[PDB]
């Protein structure tokens, strides 16, 4: 204390994984059915190309309320799943929103196709999911939660470009 803390906030659709990849990151354990509707915060103490982090990750599950979390966070992860397009397609608003909320033209986020397990239930192609992320000038990365595949490294991700960010 001082310290490096970083509030991140997890948002998306619609049963895309918000909660199985915050979970698994915090805890190495994969939900199968957890409650849809709880929003809660959680926190993990990491080491990030050597350096110290505390991230404090809110699991969202629009108006002033959800404009205030958009308003105090300090990375996203947008995250839609593989499987269902809509999720996909939602994808935009979320951007959107924040770029709002924050009055500017970028800001620090990540685009993760969740789900990529389930590689026969495909709605999304990998090409369609990286499209999106130059069209939104943002990383893309795929993870599942399930085989706990990218999430250590999506959360890290985060933070290395908040880091780039305030370079
Ligand atoms: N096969 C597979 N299922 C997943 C994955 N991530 C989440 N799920 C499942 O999809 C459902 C919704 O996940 P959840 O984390 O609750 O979605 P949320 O509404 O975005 O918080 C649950 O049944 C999860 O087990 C994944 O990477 N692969
Ligand atoms: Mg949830």
């Amino acid at each position: 204390s001082m310290q490096e803390k970083y509030r991140l906030v997890v948002v998306g659709g619609g049963g895309v994984g918000k909660s199985a990849l915050t979970i698994q990151f915090i805890q190495s354990y994969f939900v199968t059915d957890y409650d849809p509707t709880i929003e809660d915060s959680y926190t993990k103490q990491c080491v990030i190309d050597d350096r110290a982090a505390r991230l404090d990750i809110l699991d969202t599950a629009f108006g002033a309320m959800r404009e205030q979390y958009m308003r105090t966070g300090e990375g996203f992860l947008l995250v839609f799943s593989v499987t269902d397009r809509g999720s996909f397609e939602e994808i935009y608003k979320f951007q959107r929103q924040i770029l709002r909320v924050k009055d500017r033209d970028e800001f620090p986020m990540i685009l993760i196709g969740n789900k990529a397990d389930l590689d026969h239930q495909r709605q999304v192609t990998q090409e369609e999911g990286q499209q999106l992320a130059r069209q939104l000038k943002v990383t893309y990365m795929e993870a599942s939660a399930k085989i706990r595949m990218n999430v250590d490294q999506a959360f890290h991700e985060l933070v290395r470009v908040i880091r780039k960010f305030q370079e």
